[PDB]
């Protein structure tokens, strides 16, 4: 027809959506309410206007409230959906401007609310230089904070975090990362894990293992962080331990939770209610490779989230067909990539999973300034099914991990993987493929 | 058992059969002959050894023949098999080492005699500034030439001599290119070739195409190339006008020629004489796509010829699948990669094939020299079948096209392709990555 689509939640998923429905069905009036102030900006590039390589903090935004508007979109920044009436049914929608409160109708709701930091809980971290990176208002106070350095200290090394150690070290603050689990990147086979600890370590972030965290030393502003392992001194820390999905307000309306906590969701972003969606990191995609849902808040997942449920309410044939976990980031001069499971955990699911990982180089032994490229494969013992992989390289590809997930998204084996025909020269592979060399191929 | 198997060339089809076969079994009697004097040598590092950019030319073989007899593989450069009694029955190999001439006997026999320049017939290159990119001694001549400019004229835009260009200009020379065709790089569609005319006269290469060559002007020199387009001086000329693949040999003994005058192969590399193999350039491969015998005179696929043939006869079991036609090179700023078909070429085969041609990033927007990204993708109208692909970039990856190339194995489809995990980071991609938005998805 033409109805109202309204999004709560205009970063990414929402964002998506709200773009591709106006564009796909002008019609329709389409609506986004935004609690955060900012809308439309990469959250995966906060790192690096920390550090300084990007001079300005909107040079993140991708849309403005103004390209919005001029594009049949309206946006509302500093709006909080306060409740929705639902099912029930649709008057729904109460929220919140600067001054006042309202009421709204919807046709189609796209609840896109992402996600929000998980918090330890340790004393003194109300406290005044303790940070977490999520927003762009966090942007902003962690960028204030940063000159007048001088000493951090980041809980958790997972993708943000260690990211957000090589921001502060480029900003000359010295940097210890505490971790809990024995390695940095504990959540992939321990390899991986001690290649970044060389690179952290060779870089001058100082990496704490094992480390009980317990509390913040401070009279309301913070100076230490005391561990089981001795007293780390520190004038900043960071909280990068993980986020968990906004998921309050979908409960409010009774929008049904699958297993990993996040909004159950069909091929169309449908939840369990008429005319309600939900997309990005409020969501559950369906991992292929688990043949079940899983949560993997990413900033590529939110967009196909939200570019699906935007398609399905302008009355396009859209679905969305799952996930199978790759993903990659940058710390230092490492390039990390994984997908799929790791043994770690191909193994928890009861495969006969064994893994193979190897070292080879991206570029012919004899080019000039070919660095190293490692790839693992981690795969089912008798078919030979892929499951996971993982390569680090230095490079602005390699990315080579896209092939894995290629296969792993029909069920590829190693015997599939070594048949590619793939490209060779001397610049960018050795003669095989570290992937084909991985292949069965070197234990 | 314990027989003995001749390698005829050794440069890395029949390297990599020898190696492959006395590590699979060593009690084979593995003999290698190569008429060049070189062995094991990798060619696709000439240019760069012309440029400089690669100090000396000894740089660029793998394997000595003092490490290979360390290893129970038995080299002969500087000889050449000028017959063999086959069946008739095998007395077989008649050859020439330096002085003498004498006989060997096979048991199994690998042909891997590879390819040798197709020259056009111009009046005056048998003279003297008229060079060719193939073999080690043509490096040394090269090598010698070089310095003392002046300027130099290369005929034929393929892949081998772009690269030639960048080397050529790298020591300073003028130079300028002369293709007949009307694009450089004529064997694809012409979104490609644009984009590398635009980068060579960038760089200071004049492109002169649609050209007829008509002589070489010298008392036995050169000095000049008379073209229809008119005069270009040049003291160097070097032609990069194509190879074909050296079959005489073969031919003698009765093995049978496919319809590209490779030498007809099966999925272990054996041609139609019992106990005779063909890798490498002298080979035909099958294409997957096109589902027919195809030359693809690459080196990644020598070696899997290479390794075929060898573990067969050391009695493993192993087979050649095919290759889908993927190739990368690079030229000045560019790095340039196709597979499969062209639009061009799947219009030739009859599909009702569409293309489709997208610039995108090489990382977020934002994100600090973030480069340019092209991405072609050329599918079949209905089925959505893809068939071919290209990528260029900047990057020392992307190298994305291995993606496209793992599609086309299997016969993958757009649809496939969108459905795709692909990994996400602001310095490596886009949120979407460009194979994905290539996908369907813009026009
Ligand atoms: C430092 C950092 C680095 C990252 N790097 C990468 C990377 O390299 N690669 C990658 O793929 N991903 C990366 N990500 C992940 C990425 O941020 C997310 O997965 C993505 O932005 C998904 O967005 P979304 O629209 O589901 O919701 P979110 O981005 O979580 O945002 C939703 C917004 O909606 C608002 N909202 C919440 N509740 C309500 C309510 N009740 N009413 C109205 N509005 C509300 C919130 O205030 C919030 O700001 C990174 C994230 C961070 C923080
Ligand atoms: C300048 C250049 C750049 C290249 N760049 C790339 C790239 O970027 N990527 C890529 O994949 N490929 C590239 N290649 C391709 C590569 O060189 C070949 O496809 C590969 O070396 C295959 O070798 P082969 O063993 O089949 O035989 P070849 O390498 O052609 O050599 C066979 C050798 O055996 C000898 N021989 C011939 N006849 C007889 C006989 N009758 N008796 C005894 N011995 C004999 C010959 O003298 C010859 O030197 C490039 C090639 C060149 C020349
Ligand atoms: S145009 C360029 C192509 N031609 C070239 O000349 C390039 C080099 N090619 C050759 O001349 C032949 O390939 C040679 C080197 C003569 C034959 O070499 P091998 O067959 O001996 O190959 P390798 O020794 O390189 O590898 C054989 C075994 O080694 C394993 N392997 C290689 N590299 C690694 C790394 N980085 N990590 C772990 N393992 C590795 C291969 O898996 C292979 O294993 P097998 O299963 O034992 O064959
Ligand atoms: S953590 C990072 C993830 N979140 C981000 O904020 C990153 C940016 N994402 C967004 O906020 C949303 O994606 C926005 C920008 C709000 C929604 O954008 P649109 O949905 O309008 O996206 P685009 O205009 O970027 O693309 C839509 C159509 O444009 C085509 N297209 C994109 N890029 C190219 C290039 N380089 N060449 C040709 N075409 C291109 C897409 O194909 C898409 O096609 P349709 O089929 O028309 O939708
Ligand atoms: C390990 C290794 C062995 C090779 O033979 C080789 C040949 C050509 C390019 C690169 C390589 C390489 O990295
Ligand atoms: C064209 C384009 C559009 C985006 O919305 C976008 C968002 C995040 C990173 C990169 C890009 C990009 O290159």
């Amino acid at each position: 027809m033409g109805k109202r689509m309204v999004v709560v939640g205009g970063v990414a998923g929402g964002a998506s959506a709200a773009a591709k429905a106006k564009r796909e069905n002008p019609e329709l009036e389409v609506v986004v309410y935004e609690k955060s102030g900012w809308v439309s900006y990469g959250a995966c590039g906060l790192p690096y206007v920390l550090s300084g390589e990007i001079p300005r903090l909107e040079r993140l935004v991708a849309r403005t409230p103004e390209e919005f508007r001029k594009q049949g979109v309206l946006v509302h920044t500093r709006h909080e959906v306060v409740d929705v009436d639902y099912e029930l049914r649709t008057l729904t929608v109460h929220d919140h401007a600067e001054g006042r409160t309202f009421q709204d109708r919807f046709d189609h709701l796209v609840l896109a609310t992402g996600a929000r930091p998980s918090l330890p809980p340790i004393p003194g971290t109300e406290q005044e230089g303790v940070y977490t990176l999520r927003t762009m208002e966090d942007g902003e106070r962690l960028l204030k904070a940063l000159p007048q350095a001088r000493r951090a200290a980041i809980l958790g090394a997972g993708y943000i975090g260690l990211e957000a150690a090589e921001a502060f070290r480029k900003r000359g603050l010295q940097v210890t990362l505490l971790e809990a689990k024995d390695r940095p990147l504990p959540h992939w086979d321990p390899e991986v894990g001690a290649l970044l600890k060389e690179e952290l370590e060779r870089h001058g972030v100082e990496v704490w293992t094992g480390v009980k965290v317990e509390a913040f030393r401070g009279m309301g502003r913070v100076e230490a962080v005391e561990t089981s392992e001795g007293v780390v001194p520190a004038d900043l820390v960071l909280l990068a331990t993980g986020i968990r999905p906004n998921t309050e307000l979908a409960q409010a309306m009774g929008v049904a939770l699958g297993p990993t906590g996040a909004i159950a969701t069909d091929e169309r972003m449908r939840t369990n209610l008429e005319g309600v969606y939900a997309a990005g990191d409020v969501a559950e995609s369906f991992h292929r490779v688990l043949k079940r849902p899983y949560w993997l808040p990413l900033g590529d997942v939110a967009n196909k989230h939200g570019r699906t449920a935007g398609s399905v309410i302008a009355g396009r044939e859209a679905r969305f067909l799952g996930v199978v976990g790759t993903a990659i980031f940058k710390a230092f001069d490492l390039a990390v990539a994984t997908t799929g499971l790791s043994l770690e955990g191909a193994l928890k699911e009861g495969f006969w999973a064994k893994k193979v990982f190897i070292q080879s180089r991206d570029g012919a032994h004899y080019y000039p300034g070919s660095g190293p490229l490692w790839v693992e494969l981690v795969y089912e013992e008798g078919t030979g099914r892929l499951l996971g992989g993982a390569v680090v390289a230095r490079g602005h590809g390699a990315l080579r991990i896209d092939v894995l997930a290629a296969l792993l998204h029909r069920e590829g084996s190693v015997e599939d993987l070594l048949a590619l025909d793939l490209a060779y020269a001397p610049p960018f592979s050795p003669v095989w493929d570290p992937l084909l060399i991985a292949a069965q191929q070197a234990r």
